[PDB]
């Protein structure tokens, strides 16, 4: 199942799945930039979340060819969702928004991954 991908071929296949998340309004709004614990008054954020991730950083990594293989991109999207579910209470708006994005991503990513082999 080893395959070498060109970064531009990955960017072209995967960026639409990331665009699908950015289009979710308001559910993508918390996810568009890195969590700033100072600005948001959540000083315990980096006690809990040791590997932060957000849409801006994933987009930057696609734009600079830092994903060799499609599973590395999927791992960062899942990291972003797993961090939000870990930090936020199950009852919170951000947790619910995370769950919405995860549903959208599952629908978008499945056929793209099948198409990349
Ligand atoms: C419309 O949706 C929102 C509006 C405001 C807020 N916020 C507040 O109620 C207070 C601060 C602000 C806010 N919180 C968070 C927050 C917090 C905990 C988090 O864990 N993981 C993540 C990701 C995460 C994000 C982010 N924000 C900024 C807020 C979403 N703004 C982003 C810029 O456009 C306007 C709305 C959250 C949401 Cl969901």
């Amino acid at each position: 199942r080893k395959k070498i991908f060109k970064p531009e071929e990955l960017r072209q296949a995967l960026m639409p799945t990331l665009e699908a998340l950015y289009r979710q309004d308001p559910e993508s709004l918390p996810f568009r930039q890195p969590v700033d614990p100072q600005l948001l008054g959540i000083p315990d954020y980096f006690d809990i979340v040791k590997n932060p991730m957000d849409l801006s950083t994933i987009k930057r990594k696609l734009d600079t060819g830092q994903y060799q293989e499609p599973w590395q991109y999927v791992d960062d999207v899942w990291l972003m969702f797993n961090n939000a579910w870990l930090y936020n209470r199950k009852t919170s708006r951000v947790y619910k928004f995370c769950s919405k994005l995860a549903e959208v991503f599952e629908q978008e990513i499945d056929p793209v991954m099948q198409s990349l082999g």
